[PDB]
């Protein structure tokens, strides 16, 4: 079965009122997750909310945030066709190899910094940063799924909450990174519990376990964020400058992400649609006004590796 | 008269919600102020905390047009908020008692509000409920906005002045309230109004408005950049500051971002003074220079003011 210029394949993720399910571009054969969200399931408030978050996602544009490339609307269901991150979970990654060593994890936790203050410097908070939506693709970088998606446009976290949500403002997701930064350099959780009221305690308790192969500046840093007073948390912008963050870029300061231009001008790529049928013109006035659709993402796609 | 601090407390401009706003007099410097008062025992833990937070980003404002806070003063079961006083109230009352105000005059003015707006943008700040009651006049006629980054329960939003969409808190909704206000300023007049607020609901929603003969097409053309129902077609601050109407009779002097004045702390004849008053030489530094809003720096603040 497909949808559009897609052949779609196995489930990855089922819940709320979403699926997503890897597909395969047949044009270009390039590897695509697309989400289906049935919109029979509704009620015009939450119908509006999605074509809101849905103009969000246009927006995000950063190496380590899924991509948006095609939407597909029909009169009973909307296809979001995006970037598909081969490598799953970054959890997988720490289950099969153990803990990152801190020179891997700062690499992936710059990435992770990076997009999250991108987003929040367009006013663009995650909010449930979690296991299920930090995934890596098959290059080893960080891609991000579900910014600025409401929890029941995703597929479907305690141990990552904020314990103000145990408030919507950029301080949520600042608390999130702590977490995750703990669990990139130790495998763990830095707050469990045999069960959710066990947990709370312990997140309001703030204290964590420091292991012996923990650097002190990848201490000072995870300070920086689990912090349990919102406000006294650093803002990303300040920890991007952290000594640990840092550590072997010394003129290579990480900073808040600048867009590049889009080459929309690439002519092998523009011959090889003009094979599939689309004239040189129609290319143009797609790319120039980002219309998102077939042309964009064949466009787009044509960028990427060959059968994965 | 019953003190609270160093200020005597006079008539009540306003109350509300968990506020009441007096008029109050600096018993130091005999200068007037606006103290906004809330018992903490009316909030709970949460409201409390993100009071805290909101006064907390009031410290952070200072532009000419934009209410000042001078000192806080926090006792077991009140918070009381010392600020800037506005003594000829609302815009309202001016629009009331001469008319609308005539082009230049309303540039003059909208110039003003336009820069306090964008200066608390590029801050993050919104405010999501400019209105009638919070846009005010100094004893010189210039602008003062009260109650930016407060939430309404800590104020004493409006139909007339909201974004079609709240029928949200980017500043595109500071934005749509900006057109409703040039058109009152212009017009004596709201845009959009009704005999309830089902047919006013109504008006916003269609976003049409009378254009009267004294309005000029650039005034026109500039109510069409803020009045917008898409709220993402709407123009920014940034891009406005540069309309034609707003710059007219400022050629040479367009409207741009306000950047702060840098803080002079070490004026020595108000020092000096303040030592009279019987503050120490080195209390006077340390509150100056970590910017406590104690009782010290409004002194401080207040004794640079007419
Ligand atoms: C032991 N593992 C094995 C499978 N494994 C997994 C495999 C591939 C991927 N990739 C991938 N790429 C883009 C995505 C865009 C999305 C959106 N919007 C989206 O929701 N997802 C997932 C995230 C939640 C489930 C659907 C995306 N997933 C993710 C996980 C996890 C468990
Ligand atoms: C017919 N009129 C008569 C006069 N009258 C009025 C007179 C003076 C002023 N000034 C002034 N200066 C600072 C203020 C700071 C505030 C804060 N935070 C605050 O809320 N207010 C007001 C605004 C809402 C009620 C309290 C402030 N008001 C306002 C109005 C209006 C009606």
């Amino acid at each position: 079965p497909h949808i559009g210029n897609y052949r779609l394949l196995k489930t990855l993720g089922k819940g709320n009122f979403a699926k997503v399910k890897r597909a395969r571009h047949i044009l270009t054969g390039r590897e695509v997750a697309i989400k289906i969200i049935d919109k029979t399931q509704l009620n015009p408030t939450s119908l509006q909310k999605l074509f809101r978050e849905v103009r969000i996602m246009k927006i995000l544009n950063h190496p380590n945030i899924i991509k948006l490339f095609e939407v597909i609307e029909t009169e009973k269901t909307l296809y979001l066709i995006m970037e598909y991150a081969s490598k799953g979970e970054v959890y997988d990654y720490l289950v099969e190899h153990g803990r990152m060593k801190e020179k891997e994890a700062r690499s992936k936790f710059r990435q992770i910094v990076s997009a999250v203050q991108y987003c929040h410097q367009k006013r663009i908070v995650h909010r449930d940063l979690k296991a299920e939506n930090l995934l890596l693709d098959a290059d080893m970088n960080i891609k991000i799924a579900d910014f600025g998606f409401s929890n029941e446009f995703t597929v479907g976290s305690p141990p990552y909450a904020a314990p103000e949500l145990f408030y919507d403002g950029p301080e949520v997701d600042v608390w999130s990174l702590g977490v995750i930064l703990y669990t990139l350099v130790s495998g763990s959780l830095p707050f469990d519990g045999q069960n959710l009221k066990e947990l709370r305690e312990r997140v309001l308790r703030g204290k964590y376990r420091i292991p012996f192969y923990m650097s002190t500046d990848c201490e000072n840093l995870l300070k920086r964020f689990l912090v349990l007073n919102p406000i006294k948390r650093g803002t990303l912008e300040q920890i991007m400058k952290d000594r640990w963050i840092n550590a072997g870029h010394e003129e290579d300061e990480l900073k808040p992400f600048v867009e590049p231009e889009l080459d929309i001008s690439d002519q092998k790529r523009i011959d090889i649609m003009v094979g599939m049928g689309y004239s040189q013109e129609e290319i143009q006035e797609s790319l120039s006004k980002m219309k998102y659709d077939e042309i964009t993402a064949t466009y787009l796609l044509l960028g990427r590796k060959s059968s994965e």
